[PDB]
């Protein structure tokens, strides 16, 4: 039984994979937030953008199973196209995210993208970890492909970040009312640090889901 | 002997690189339009957004040997910091970029980068080869690390660019009149064709150079 809040075809648009097509499955619930206002201010993650309660978004449910969920995913590809992509987040995917549905996600020739605030162990058969750490959580997933970093947040060792293991190291400006500012912090941070990248939330400039 | 229009740091705006620090190293002149505006409307390439002509931009001038060229680019750089990328652009760079440049940036640390509009040979010991056809000027580059196509542009053969024999395959929206316009056509074209991927000029949305 997987609870998935929607999902919807659309381009990546964070991340060293931004402009790529892909399915992007919203799975329902956080462990880090509640994802109600009322408890935002109290919350281990406080500057989330997205909305991730309940069941009810576009092609949202409860899926019995994991065949179920892939038929709807693949159902959303362009029919007779190859490099079937699907970015499994949320909510916070390794909450739900099992062998099973990553069996059943390849099986139907897709690659597979986790977004994943870094809390939970992995599945390590996903093609592509990114790893996005929140200050006053804990890390336990220390290597992955892209490291992906919301700046600022208080309590960041954020050099510190470096010494793991990932192909990828980047920054990404934490939107909300200081969008503009956070952003000019990021573009200064990588021209100081050259080992990390910009993450731009393209999608937000290009007006897409 | 080389004539260079200008070299600053900044990010990587474009491509499968966007979002990297990276010295960009502007050549002048190009083989495909003389750079000046009433030349544009009967030119081989017509829709560059860029100023290429003489050596009077940001550390622009004339560089006596590779060495000089070199010690400019590397003094851009942050001191004490690695990942050193330079980015070869112009103009058209495969008019001056030669071997003996190459071996320098190279023994000096940095990684190459070329932006070419593949209608003249490259070297193959440059890292990352970046191709940008244009419609109506011959292709001899045909293999590299992304091929990004500018579109829309008459008379352009899309889909036989992705038979090429490239890593990455974007399209990127001619800037101009119609940008948002041509944006949307390149988002829809990577949500039916999803080999091809969307490049942004992600520098003019962060307004840096
Ligand atoms: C909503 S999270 C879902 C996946 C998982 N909960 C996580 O945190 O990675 C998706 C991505 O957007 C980032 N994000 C969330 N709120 C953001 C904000 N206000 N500004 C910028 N990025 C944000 C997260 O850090 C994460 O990289
Ligand atoms: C100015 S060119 C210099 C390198 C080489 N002459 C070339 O054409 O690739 C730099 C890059 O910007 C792209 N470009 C130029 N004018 C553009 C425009 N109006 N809109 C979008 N991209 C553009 C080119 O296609 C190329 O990829
Ligand atoms: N197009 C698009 N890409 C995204 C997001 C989103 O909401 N839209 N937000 C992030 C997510 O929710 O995983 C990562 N990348
Ligand atoms: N930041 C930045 N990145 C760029 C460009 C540019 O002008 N600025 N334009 C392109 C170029 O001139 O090669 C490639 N990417
Ligand atoms: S961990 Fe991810 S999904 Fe949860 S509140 Fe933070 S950004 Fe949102
Ligand atoms: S080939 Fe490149 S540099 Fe020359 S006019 Fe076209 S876009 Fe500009
Ligand atoms: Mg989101
Ligand atoms: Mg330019
Ligand atoms: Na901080």
């Amino acid at each position: 039984t997987y609870a998935v809040k929607e999902i919807f075809y659309t381009l990546q648009g964070e991340g060293a994979n931004a402009g790529r097509p892909a399915v992007f499955c919203r799975f329902a619930g956080c462990n880090l937030w509640s994802g109600r206002e009322e408890d935002r201010a109290q919350a281990v993650c406080r500057f989330c953008d997205t909305d991730f309660v309940g069941t009810d978004g576009e092609n949202g449910g409860k899926f019995k199973d994991a065949d179920a969920l892939v038929a709807t995913i693949a159902g959303l590809w362009p029919a007779g196209e190859a490099h079937r992509f699907v970015v499994c987040t949320g909510g916070e995917p390794m909450l739900q995210l099992d062998q099973p549905l990553v069996d059943a996600l390849h099986a139907a020739g897709f690659g597979i993208a986790i977004e994943t605030n870094g809390s939970l162990p992995v599945l390590e058969s996903i093609d592509w970890i990114c790893v996005s750490p929140k200050a006053d959580a804990p890390l336990v997933v220390t290597k992955g492909n892209e490291l992906k970093v919301v700046i600022p947040q208080d309590n960041q060792r954020l050099a510190d970040y470096a010494k793991l293991d990932f192909e990828y190291f980047l920054v990404q400006p934490m939107d909300g009312p200081s969008r503009d500012l956070n952003t000019k912090l990021a573009i200064d941070w990588c021209k100081r640090h050259p080992q990390w990248r910009l993450s731009m939330q393209t999608h937000k400039y290009l007006n897409i889901p």
